[PDB]
């Protein structure tokens, strides 16, 4: 599925996300946008032979299991397909464990280099929330 800019934060909100561990909802919406594009299918090959998954890109190397990523963890105890699915509920709850783990939204480096320190709230504006 992907979502609409409006209806990803509508359901972001709807899983808990504003404000989880200090970051507003507007942090959460831009780092999808430019990890996925808003695309609940993207996957991308790293070059340790790990995968990311789905609309926040979550790395197999640590949080979710694909069967091809020798010496992994799965933090998240969830194939990684499950974070392929139109409906966010496995991809928001892993990433509230991510974000608790002592650095934050750096874990997302798209985030890092596009959203921390911009007006995040921008990508919220005009939406009914
Ligand atoms: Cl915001
Ligand atoms: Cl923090
Ligand atoms: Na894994």
């Amino acid at each position: 599925k992907v979502f609409g800019r409006c209806e990803l934060a509508a359901a972001m909100k709807r899983h808990g996300l504003d404000n989880y561990r200090g970051y507003s909802l507007g942090n959460w919406v831009c780092a999808a946008k430019f990890e996925s594009n808003f695309n609940t299918q993207a996957t991308n090959r790293n070059t340790d032979g790990s995968t990311d998954y789905g609309i926040l890109q979550i790395n197999s190397r640590w949080w979710c299991n694909d069967g091809r990523t020798p010496g992994s963890r799965n933090l998240c105890n969830i194939p990684c397909s499950a974070l392929l699915s139109s409906d966010i509920t496995a991809s928001v709850n892993c990433a509230k464990k991510i974000v608790s783990d002592g650095n934050g939204m750096n874990a997302w480096v798209a985030w890092r280099n596009r959203c921390k320190g911009t007006d995040v709230q921008a990508w919220i504006r005009g939406c009914r929330l």
